[PDB]
């Protein structure tokens, strides 16, 4: 069946980002889920699983098989990275700032408050554990919160940094030395990073005030001191890549910097925005610098030798009204209250374009199928045709007066486009080509609020405040000149593709189906499932007319069997008001897309 697969409009929220071990993919906490970006192919996806709250910390083990993520309350989900299934939950009972697997993947380490926890794979001797990792030791030493962790390449040692202005180094395999083996004093401000150098004979400590200390064995003594002298900015994050000797630093201003150690040579000095750099990652070759800022919330992948950006996105924050799939199913396009229209590439997850001609809320968008032509309707009140190959607005249809448009229907062929208004009881009709006004469809006696064509030429259903469905043919003879009486009110109407039936969603929790030849109700579904009086405001038939997908101002999205009038699957939108305003199958119904308050949601099957 269908599973959550993409979260569009959001690339980074909070927490740490991390490259895969080969340096080719980037993981990004995207709220309470984790996204993965394929940087060499421009694909991304989002994991199905959700945390109870926002993610605070993640790590992918070296062997590329185990993903662990931790929400703000210290509730951790461990995931089979390659099969995408959840393997386990941990409760660490405390806020964790950082988690990191040991290089050999046998261990992982936690920063929970002031403590360093070490977790291990169960010994076959103790022989009766049902968890992939048991806790092996808690290490108590710091006076305040551990800030970051760094493993020693041999996996036997770890560095912690803290707000207590020290770093410490722990022996974390040999049983049992529970106490830090060396403490590193003392910076003025919080120690942000502490790193072994590639040869393991130098340690670097970096601190919020802006200091780097070099430490060598002689006991460990400070050997040199360096300073960023960045003004009105503190170190907000830092990482180090030992083999290429690269230190990447992100500041509370938009600024980030690249150095090498131990020379402390300034290689790069740039900005990413005007907001804090919350997380930084250097990929395996050193060639690629990743940055996350929360406020906006940006994600950057930067190839610094060539001064070019591999990836550069921020979060989107529109209120979406309508969404429409392109016929190939490659893209979905969304309509926004501010009046913007956006084009999204399903496979990359990114926004290809942004039109802004509409000077008022875009109420609907719909594809002429084929080709790359998309129509939009607006309160402003115009209908606009859009070319998606050249990304422009060639035609613009209006009425002989300034009337808002609320709904939109594009004859699939598409000879003609039509739109309903609140400012009258007629359906307005334009020849696409001419592209002038045609004789309206006038018989409704309430404002028309829903429109829907079939695929099989060329039945037009409409729905009105008058609480009736009418059936039209723009040019030929209708298939039902008689009205249909719904008791009511109709929030959404989807015409079955064949054109022999129609479905509507009512103000009661009813999806009801009507035969058009008989103008009588053939099926009613009582929609009762809404993890929230209760209804649906958007429905859509699948291509073969066997399924309806539905959402409304609640937290459930429902997938109904239409013949058997049952529920196939319910999708709880969010696990922490939630609204879904537009819902639609992809052309081959291999997926469906939902415009929610939690962003653009894609559910898929494979």
């Amino acid at each position: 069946d269908f599973k959550f697969s993409n979260l569009l409009g959001t690339v980074y929220r909070q927490g740490n980002i991390t490259f895969s071990d080969d340096g080719k993919q980037l993981l990004s906490p995207v709220g309470n889920r984790v996204s993965v970006f394929d940087l060499i192919n421009n694909k991304s996806f989002t994991f199905e699983y959700e945390h109870r709250k926002n993610i605070a910390a993640i790590d992918l083990n070296k062997q590329g098989t185990l993903l662990i993520s931790i929400d703000e309350d210290g509730r951790a989900i461990l995931v089979n990275f390659k099969a995408r299934n959840v393997l386990h939950h941990f409760n660490f009972k405390e806020k964790c700032s950082a988690v990191k697997f040991s290089p050999d993947g046998r261990l992982f380490a936690l920063a929970s408050g002031r403590f360093l926890q070490i977790w291990k794979t169960p010994d076959v001797n103790k022989d009766r554990q049902f968890a992939p990792f048991v806790r092996h030791r808690v290490h108590a030493g710091h006076f305040q919160d551990i800030t970051s962790l760094t493993w020693s390449q041999d996996s036997r040692f770890i560095l912690t940094t803290s707000k207590d202005l020290s770093a410490k180094i722990w022996s974390v395999d040999s049983e049992e030395k529970n106490l830090a083996a060396t403490t590193f004093n003392g910076h003025r401000d919080y120690v942000m990073g502490a790193f072994f150098s590639h040869d393991q004979e130098k340690i670097y400590t970096v601190s919020k005030d802006g200091a780097v200390f070099v430490w060598e064995f002689t006991s460990w003594r400070i050997t040199k001191k360096h300073f960023f002298y960045a003004n009105q900015a503190k170190v907000k994050c830092v990482t180090f890549h030992p083999a290429t000797r690269l230190l990447a630093v992100g500041f509370t201003s938009g600024e980030f910097r690249l150095y090498d150690l131990p020379d402390f040579t300034l290689i790069q000095q740039l900005s990413m925005g005007q907001n804090p750099v919350n997380t930084v990652s250097v990929n395996q070759t050193g060639e690629w610098l990743a940055f996350g800022s929360s406020k906006l919330g940006q994600l950057l992948v930067y190839e610094w030798q060539s001064e070019s950006y591999i990836l550069k996105q921020q979060g989107h924050f529109d209120s979406t009204n309508s969404l429409a799939y392109s016929p190939d199913g490659s893209r979905v396009v969304t309509a926004s209250e501010d009046g913007k229209i956006k084009v999204w590439d399903i496979t990359s997850g990114f926004c290809l374009a942004t039109f802004e001609e509409h000077t008022s809320s875009v109420t609907a968008v719909q594809f002429a199928k084929r080709g790359q032509v998309m129509f939009s309707s607006s309160l402003d009140g115009t209908v606009r045709a859009w070319d998606l190959i050249r990304y422009r607005n060639f035609r613009t249809f209006t009425g002989t007066e300034r009337i808002q448009f609320n709904c939109l229907a594009v004859d699939p062929s598409g000879e003609v486009v039509c739109a309903g208004s609140l400012d009258n009881f007629d359906i307005h009709v334009w020849s696409v080509q001419t592209g002038q006004l045609l004789d309206a469809l006038s018989g409704h006696e309430g404002p028309v609020s829903c429109l829907s064509f079939s695929q099989e030429n060329s039945v037009l259903a409409s729905a009105s405040w008058d609480k009736t469905i009418r059936i039209w043919s723009i040019f030929g003879r209708s298939q039902q000149v008689e009205p249909i009486e719904v008791y009511s009110d109709v929030l959404a109407l989807s015409m079955r593709p064949d054109g022999k039936e129609v479905a509507v969603s009512t103000l009661k929790g009813q999806i009801s189906i009507f035969n058009i030849e008989d103008a009588k109700q053939v099926g009613n579904i009582d929609c009762r499932k809404d993890i929230i009086s209760k209804f649906f405001t958007t429905i859509h038939y699948s291509f073969d007319g066997m399924a309806i997908v539905a959402g409304g101002n609640n937290n459930s999205i429902c997938l109904y069997d239409v013949p058997n009038e049952v529920l196939l699957k319910r999708f709880i939108v969010s696990r922490n008001e939630v609204r879904v305003t537009s819902v639609q199958f992809s052309p081959t119904a291999n997926a469906f897309a939902a415009a929610s308050t939690e962003g653009l949601l894609i559910y898929s099957t494979n």
